[PDB]
């Protein structure tokens, strides 16, 4: 069962869409718990949304070869450990990845063989509106996520990087498209 890489610009709505997928289809989808050095937001939980560690612990894991991939985004480090992917594969479920555009390029070089799905905002205007709506970032880190949005939206339209592109306008509309886009993986996971 091919893993699923969900990417796109920060604030498009991919975490929101993914939580709706993991809640409805918990028996077939498993979430890859990434490591991150950023502070946890209210509502997040260590070992579930992220492995929240300090930069020192993060760098030590890198020196120990713990990560399939890692990258820096808006002044913080993020990584997909080998453990995160094997933990889902040891549950016989579809490993779903939430990574940035640099994470897509890293995973592209691996043997994971995933299906790559871009989640796009309806426009750059709605993207900025969603980045500020979440309200979980300081003003300097908010602008840094805005700076990377343009190049992330462009690359989100390239077929060399993605197999599916979904416009997250309405949540109900985007969610049905994602499920339909994952029909072949849901089929393989259930058989
Ligand atoms: N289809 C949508 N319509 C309106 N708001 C949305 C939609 N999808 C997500 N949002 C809002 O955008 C904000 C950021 O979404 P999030 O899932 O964190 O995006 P990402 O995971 O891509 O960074 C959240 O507050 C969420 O409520
Ligand atoms: N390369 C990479 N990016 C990640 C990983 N985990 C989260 N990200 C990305 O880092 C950015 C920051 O997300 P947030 O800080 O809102 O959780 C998002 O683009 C998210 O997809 C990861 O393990 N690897």
């Amino acid at each position: 069962p091919r893993p699923v890489v969900l990417s796109g610009p920060s604030g498009a709505g991919k975490s929101t869409l993914l939580k709706r997928l993991l809640q409805e289809h918990s028996g077939i989808f498993g979430f890859s718990v990434s490591h991150t050095t950023r502070n946890p937001r209210p509502g997040e939980e260590n070992g579930k949304d992220y492995y929240f560690v300090t930069r020192e612990v993060m760098q030590r894991d890198i020196a120990a070869g713990d990560f399939i991939e890692h990258a820096e985004f808006s002044g913080n480090l993020y990584g997909t450990s080998k453990v995160a992917v094997q933990a889902v594969q040891a549950m016989n479920r579809i490993c779903v990845l939430d990574v940035d555009l640099q994470g897509v390029r890293n995973i592209k070089a691996t043997d994971l063989r995933p299906i790559y799905i871009s989640v796009q905002p309806p426009s750059l205007h709605v993207l900025e509106q969603r980045l500020r709506q979440r309200n979980t970032e300081t003003e300097e880190s908010l602008v840094k996520r805005l700076a990377a949005a343009q190049a992330d939206m462009e690359s989100s339209k390239e077929p060399g990087l993605f197999d599916v592109v979904i416009i997250n306008d309405s949540l109900d509309q985007a969610y049905a498209e994602l499920k339909e886009a994952l029909s072949e993986e849901i089929k393989k996971a259930q058989r």
